[PDB]
DNA sequence: AAATTGCCGAAGACGAA
DNA sequence: TTCGTCTTCGGCAAT
């Protein structure tokens, strides 16, 4: 349906004039917000990451969510693994910092009551209002005029040779370049503060993410001339536009809650590594190549098996996080939706 | 000492052709 | 389509 997913991406368009009055909106409470926080000792060098769909160029129809990462600068981290988990961690020291260390461990918990603490009361004055804190990782969630959302997340920045855990994940090396990989592995990673039980801190590389969608293609020059425009961005876009969908249609059931727009990310990432070439996402091609991101995904609900883009032993779609039943109705609605042509693209 | 700020240009929306 | 013009964003060199 090469025809009707044009049409739908071109709904989905954001508005110039919306990301403009958006993003200033957002940047007033951002860059105050930073302010603040780099008067404390603790946030000395806590910096902005943008992370997140708007700053992929992926965002959906309107710029009304926002994922900003509070990063900070952290130096002689020794991270020791909670259980097997492959994802969480425990953060050490090999300072300012050392007033959230409870023994020899760094506490989240201390770091997210003063990071939660300064941002509550600096909003408290402001036509934006504080909420979601809970999950753990997405320290705060803010609402600017109940119309724009700003996910917060504070993290550590470590500059050091990224977890052993990351060691055969990021397998971009048959579609991005081994020297690519070389050189995203050299950046840094992020820890933020996610419970597993306390005290943890998870592996993040949303800025890895974001440098790889705004470099999408095997070649250097992919969605740079008319010649060369790939469809991998609008593929994302529309599966994203499938799940926020079918979350909407079934919100008063509660299977769709467990599903985010970070498993549609990661299963896409997945799709372009069996996809390596620029020819197998040409714009002629966009109903193949959706279904090719659709297909993948069915078989990580079925299987119930969906690795984590950098971390290849931590699965998405593990029992523990994912119900066997919350999978199986997602799988049911995305086949029943594939065989209908996807009428939720029209409600 | 270390954080700040401006500069430059690609990404992509919008209108026209 | 294709184009130009437009605005936003991100890195770092300037201190
Ligand atoms: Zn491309």
């Amino acid at each position: 349906g090469a025809s009707k997913l044009r049409a739908v991406l071109e709904k989905l368009k954001l508005s110039r004039d919306d990301i403009s009055t958006a993003a200033g909106m957002v940047k007033g409470v951002v860059d105050h917000l930073l302010l603040r926080l780099k008067c404390d000792s603790a946030f000395r060098g806590v910096g902005l990451l943008n992370t997140g769909s708007y700053y992929e160029h992926v965002k959906i129809s309107a710029p009304n969510e926002f994922d900003v990462m509070f990063k900070l600068e952290v130096p002689r981290i020794q991270l020791e693994e909670y259980s097997n988990t492959r994802a969480y961690y425990f953060v050490k020291f090999k300072n300012p910092l050392s007033q959230f260390l409870e023994g020899e461990i760094l506490s989240a918990s201390k770091m997210l009551s003063k990071f939660r603490k300064i941002i509550k009361e600096e909003i408290n004055d402001i036509d934006v209002i504080m909420e979601a804190e809970r999950g753990g990782s997405p320290a705060v969630t803010l609402l600017i005029s109940e119309k724009i959302s700003v996910d917060i997340t504070l993290a550590l920045e470590s500059k050091s040779s990224w977890p052993a855990s990351t060691q055969e994940g990021l397998r971009i090396q048959n579609w991005l370049s081994a020297k690519v990989r070389k050189q995203l592995r050299l950046k840094p990673f992020y820890l933020v503060p996610k419970h597993a039980q306390e005290e943890t801190w998870r592996l993040s590389f949303s800025h890895i993410e974001k440098e790889i969608l705004n470099n999408h293609g095997k070649s250097k020059t992919c969605c740079e001339n008319k010649e060369e425009k790939c469809c991998r961005k609008d593929c994302l876009k529309l599966m994203k536009y499938l799940l926020e969908q079918l979350k909407e249609r079934f919100k008063d059931k509660k299977h769709l809650d467990k599903f985010s727009s970070y498993h549609v990310k990661t299963a896409f990432f997945h799709v372009c590594t069996q996809n390596p070439q620029d020819s197998q996402w040409d714009r002629k091609d966009l109903g193949l190549c959706f279904d090719n991101c659709v297909t993948y995904f069915l078989q990580c609900l079925r299987t119930e098996k969906l690795e984590n883009y950098f971390i290849p032993e931590f699965n998405l779609f593990s029992s523990n996080l994912i119900d066997k039943r919350s999978k199986e109705f997602l799988t049911k609605q995305i086949e029943y939706e594939r065989n209908n042509e996807f009428p939720v693209f029209d409600e």
